[PDB]
């Protein structure tokens, strides 16, 4: 149906507004503390501590599979990048400080992200 042709031509556009957002959101990462996953062979206790592992590199790979079906399953992966860094790392550490900063200025790219996906559909 044509019906499914216009809801896949709408995915495809909050795919490519993401894939802006995604971008603004890792420049607030220059560092690359989150860029990839915490490695299980530096950390092999790493899922004793933290049950879901999240990272920007594992975002994006979902984001390119056109993954994630709305804003709110988008920002809870961002969340989970921040929260699990800043249980897993004390708060005098370059980790969890890295988290406050990314969280912090990410919010004004995501308060202006949530505008434009309401205001485009
Ligand atoms: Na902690």
């Amino acid at each position: 149906s044509m019906e499914q042709v216009a809801m896949e031509l709408r995915l495809t556009e909050l795919t490519r507004l993401l894939r802006s957002v995604l971008d603004q959101l890792q420049d607030k990462d220059p560092a690359r503390i989150f860029a990839q996953p915490v490695s299980l062979k530096e950390v092999p206790d790493y899922l004793d501590h933290i049950k879901h592992p999240m990272d920007f590199a594992t975002m994006r790979k979902r984001l390119e599979a056109q993954g994630y079906k709305n804003l709110h399953e988008f920002e809870e992966d961002f969340d989970l990048i921040i929260d699990n860094c800043m249980k897993y790392n004390a708060r005098d550490t370059v980790f969890y400080r890295a988290a406050v900063r990314l969280r912090d200025q990410g919010g004004v790219v995501l308060r202006q992200a949530r505008r434009e996906v309401d205001s485009i559909g």
